[PDB]
C-alpha cells in the first residue's frame, strides 16, 4: 500500500506538503524540503522585491500553536523563478510557486514571467490572496469585489491553470460568496484553505507582555488553535467548488489530522506550525500515521474517503 | 488584595460572570448562577417568542474547546423580563440580560419593554450583535450598516446605557470600522469581545462523522481554540473605545487565562466553555487563582494591571 496520486498533471509520491512560508525562502531551505518525503514543495510568497520583513521577533510557538507577523521576508521573484526555472530537481518532486505581490499589478508582472516556465517545467503557481489592498479595506480575499479583479488580471496575464491561497471565513453567507467568486475562474483549479488565522494576540503571564515585536503582538494564527477552522473551510469550499481541487492547511501535526482534512475534501495535506516545530522528519511521520489510519479502516486509497465526512440525519 | 470593581453604577465582587447561553436558561440555571460565587451573571439570549433551537446534538465539547449551533433555545423574552423584575435577588449580585432579536424590529420591541425594568431594578442590557439577520447576508455585527440600524434603533427605544456582544473579527481594516460604528453610540458602555468563532467543523475520526446535527456540523468553537483570538479582539476594542468598558469572553479556564483578559483590557471576565464542563465550582477556583498571581506579582487591586500588556520596543 501507498499514497502516491495524480493531481494537476502531476504525479505526487503522498498527498503532503510544507504550507508557503515554512521552510521553503532560501535555496538550502527548498533544497532541504525537495531532500525530504514530502510529496511536493511550494517556495515562500514572494514579491518583485526582496524584502527583509518586520523587526524580530515576528514568530513564535507555543504547545498549541503559533503566532507571526513576519511581514513578507523574502528573497524576491527573480530568485524564486531562477529556482523554479534551473534548480528544482522535477525528476524528485513537483513545485508551487507562492506569489504575494503588493497589488494587483505586481501580480500581473511576475504571472506574465512565470507563465513560459510553468509551461516549460510544470511548476505550479499559487496565488496568495492575503495581500495588501487599497486604502481602508481589508486584506484583499476580505473585499470579494478586489478578489474578482485581482483574479480577473491574473487569469488573463498567465492563462494557466493555478490556484488561490485563502484566508479562513467564519460566515456561511461569506463562504457563498467567496466560492461564487472563485467559481467564476475556471483557471483557478485549486484552492487552499486555510491561511493563518488573523490578529490573534498571544500575551505571556509572567512577563505580562506580547510575544511578537510587529504590530503590538498581534499575528496570524496557526496550529492546533485551527483545525477546526480550517475543517470547516476546506468543507465548505469543497461542497460549493466541485470543478476544482481543495488543499487542506491549517493544524496538521498527525496523520490524523491529515485524515480529518482528506475527509473534509483536501487532495493535498500541507503543514506549517508543525513542520517549522519538529522540521522535514515529520513528512516520514505523517505518511506512517496516515497509512497505518487507514489500513485499520480498510481503506486502500485516498479516494475512497477524499469528502466523505458523514453528516447527522 | 482584591478583586472587587464598580463599573455602570454597580458593584462587584469579582469580574467573574457565566458567558451568556451557559448556565442561564431556566430560572433553576438563573438561580444556580446567583448562588455560585461569580460576581455576575447573564441570562441566556432571548427572543419575544419561546424557541426550542436545533435538534440535538447541537452542542459537544473536547480537550480544546467546544463547538455549538443551539439556534437560540430560550424561555421568551416575557420569562427573562419576569426573572429581572420579580426573582432575582440583586442584593446577591448584578444581573444582565441578553437579548437576540431575529430582526431590528424585534430587538425594539424587547428594549422597550425592557426600559423601565432596567431603570427600576437595575438589570443590564447586553444586546447580542453576533447573531442572525436575513439569511443569506452575514451575522448583524459582520454586516456594518447593519450593525449601525440595529444601534441607531435600539439606542433611540432604550434611552439607556447599554452593552454590545461582538463576534470575533481577524482583520485591523475591521476593527477599525466596527470601533468606528461602536463609537457612534454613547449609550453603548461596554463591549463583550467576544462570541464563538463561526462555523468551525469538528471532525470525529473513528466515526468519520462531524460532531453536531444542525448546519451539516458547522458551529460555534468555544473554549482553548480561541484565547488569542479572543485576546486580540478586547485590546483592539480596549485601544480603540477609550470611552467604553470592554468585557472579556473566550477561552477562560483559569485565573491566568482570567490575567491575561485583564492585562489586554477586560474589565468583567466571562466563561463559556470551561463553565459548562467543570459547573459553578469553577468561580471559586478562577478567583483563589487570580489572587495568587495577584499575590506573587505584588498587585493589589484589578486596576492596577488592567489594560496594562507590555509591547516590545
Ligand atoms: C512563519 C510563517 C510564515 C508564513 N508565510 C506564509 C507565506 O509566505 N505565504 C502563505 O501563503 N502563508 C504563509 N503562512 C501561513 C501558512 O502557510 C499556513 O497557512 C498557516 O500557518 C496555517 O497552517 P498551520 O496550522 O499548519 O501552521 C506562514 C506561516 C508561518 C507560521
Ligand atoms: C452552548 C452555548 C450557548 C451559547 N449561547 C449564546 C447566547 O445565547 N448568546 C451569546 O451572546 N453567546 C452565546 N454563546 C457564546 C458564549 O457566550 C461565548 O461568547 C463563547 O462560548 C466563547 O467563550 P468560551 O471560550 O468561554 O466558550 C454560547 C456558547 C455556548 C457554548
Ligand atoms: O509573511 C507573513 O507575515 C505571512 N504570514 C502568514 O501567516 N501568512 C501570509 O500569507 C503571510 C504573507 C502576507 C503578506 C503578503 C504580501 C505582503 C506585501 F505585499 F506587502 F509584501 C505582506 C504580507
Ligand atoms: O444559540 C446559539 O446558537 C448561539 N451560540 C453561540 O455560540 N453564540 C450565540 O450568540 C448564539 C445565539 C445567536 C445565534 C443564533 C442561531 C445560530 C445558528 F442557527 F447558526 F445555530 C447561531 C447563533
Amino acid at each position: 500500500m501507498c499514497l502516491k496520486l495524480n493531481l494537476l498533471d502531476h504525479v505526487f509520491a503522498n498527498p503532503f506538503m510544507n504550507a508557503a512560508g515554512v521552510l521553503c525562502s532560501t535555496e538550502e531551505d527548498l533544497r532541504c524540503m525537495t531532500a525530504s518525503s514530502s510529496g511536493a514543495l511550494v517556495s515562500k510568497s514572494c514579491t518583485s522585491a526582496p524584502r527583509d520583513g518586520n523587526p524580530e521577533p515576528r514568530y513564535m510557538a507555543f504547545p498549541l500553536g503559533s503566532i507571526n507577523s513576519m511581514g513578507l521576508p523574502n528573497l524576491g521573484f527573480d530568485f524564486y523563478l531562477k529556482y523554479a526555472s534551473d534548480l528544482h530537481d522535477y525528476s524528485k518532486k513537483p513545485l508551487f510557486l507562492s506569489i504575494s505581490g503588493l497589488s494587483v499589478e505586481e501580480n500581473v508582472a511576475m504571472v506574465r514571467r512565470l507563465a513560459p516556465v510553468a509551461q516549460e517545467k510544470g511548476v505550479l503557481l499559487e496565488l496568495n490572496l492575503s495581500c495588501p489592498n487599497v486604502p481602508g479595506k481589508p486584506q484583499v480575499a476580505y473585499d470579494f469585489e478586489a478578489m474578482r479583479t485581482y483574479l480577473q488580471q491574473v487569469s488573463l496575464a498567465y492563462g494557466l491553470p493555478f490556484g488561490v491561497k485563502m484566508p479562513p471565513y467564519f460566515d456561511i453567507a461569506h463562504f457563498d460568496t467567496a466560492a461564487a467568486v472563485l467559481n467564476e475562474f475556471p483557471l483557478v483549479k485549486f484552492v487552499t484553505c486555510v491561511n493563518s488565522v488573523g490578529n490573534g494576540l498571544v500575551i505571556d503571564a509572567e512577563s505580562e507582555s506580547v510575544v511578537i515585536k510587529p504590530k503590538q503582538g498581534f499575528g496570524g494564527l496557526g496550529g492546533k488553535y485551527i483545525l477546526p477552522t480550517a475543517l470547516a473551510n476546506v468543507n465548505a469550499f469543497y461542497r460549493r467548488c466541485p470543478d476544482k481541487l481543495v488543499f487542506g492547511c491549517g493544524g496538521v501535526y498527525s496523520g490524523e489530522d491529515a485524515f480529518l482534512h482528506i475527509l473534509a475534501g483536501a487532495s493535498m495535506v500541507q503543514v506549517g506550525t508543525a513542520l517549522q516545530e519538529e522540521g522535514p522528519g515529520i513528512f516520514t511521520r505523517l505518511e506512517d500515521e496516515l497509512l497505518e489510519i487507514m489500513a485499520r479502516k480498510g481503506y486502500r486509497t485516498l479516494e475512497e474517503f477524499r469528502g466523505r465526512v458523514k453528516t447527522i440525519e
